[PDB]
């Protein structure tokens, strides 16, 4: 199942992040992206320490207990669950990837408080539905309360003919007033020349990027509530001390962003 003879983005990530859940292609892929583009170890820590951020946001001000993780990646310290079990035992968090390797460590994403609950769905966000009415998510979460919807680092993998937009929405439906979004969402604005490269890369390699303006992520956010400082680049968004230090604007090709459903 897992096909280890051609790279795949997930393990590519993990690979760069320093990981170890990734096969020689893999290392291949990320070896010429960072070639192309220096900082592609710096984007892909900022994303993760993002995620670390917005998850918490959720969790103690927020005072999110659920939580629909749509692309988790392979598992890395903290995983999401951990995070908001930490702020609130009760926590429930679902997971859901495509890659099969994740099925293959999903323990880790399984591992839960006793008061709270986890699970693990394989399934692709191209079906709305194979997400919304799995047993798993159903036996987890309690649709008639808030919860957090997490679409990150995943987005600029949907390409325009399947309506990224439209699918994420979609997925927002069900969930209560009082829910949220939570995206990273990748740009070339930035440094076109050289996130551009990037992605010429991925698409030589069958996984071809959407990477969109500023304008363009705003439409995953119509009708929603932004949490202050809006869409910005991701070393931006509620920065620790340390959050930006030696990193350049340049450096970051990812918009991220939080806002809560009326």
């Amino acid at each position: 199942r897992i096909d280890t003879e051609s790279a795949h983005s997930a393990r590519i990530y993990d690979y760069i992040i320093g990981g170890k859940d990734y096969y020689p292609a893999d290392k291949e892929a990320g070896d010429a992206m960072s070639r192309e583009w220096p900082a592609l170890p710096v984007h892909m820590r900022a994303n993760r320490d993002w995620m670390n951020r917005a998850v918490a946001h959720l969790a103690k001000e927020a005072g999110i207990r659920q939580f629909l993780d749509i692309g988790t990646g392979i598992p890395t310290s903290p995983n999401l669950h951990e995070i908001a079990q930490s702020v609130a035992p009760e926590s429930r968090v679902v997971y859901v990837d495509n890659d099969p390797i994740v099925l293959t460590l999903s323990q880790g994403l399984l591992a839960s408080t006793p008061e709270g609950r986890t699970a693990y769905v394989e399934a692709d966000m191209l079906d709305p539905a194979s997400i919304l009415d799995a047993p798993e998510l159903r036996d987890t979460l309690d649709l008639t309360r808030p919860v957090a919807l997490t679409v990150i680092a995943i987005v600029h993998f949907v390409l325009d003919e399947d309506d990224a937009v439209g699918i994420v929405r979609r997925l927002l439906e069900p969930l209560p007033s009082g829910s949220y979004l939570a995206m990273s969402i990748g740009t070339a604005e930035f440094a076109p020349q050289e996130v551009g490269r990037v992605a010429r890369e991925y698409a030589a390699r069958n996984m071809p990027m959407r990477l969109r303006t500023h304008a363009e992520a705003e439409e995953f956010f119509e009708g929603l509530e932004l949490v202050e400082p809006g869409i910005v680049q991701v070393h931006k968004w509620h920065p620790d001390a340390a959050t930006a230090d030696g990193i350049r604007d340049e450096d970051i090709a990812m918009y991220g962003a939080v806002a809560r459903k009326p």
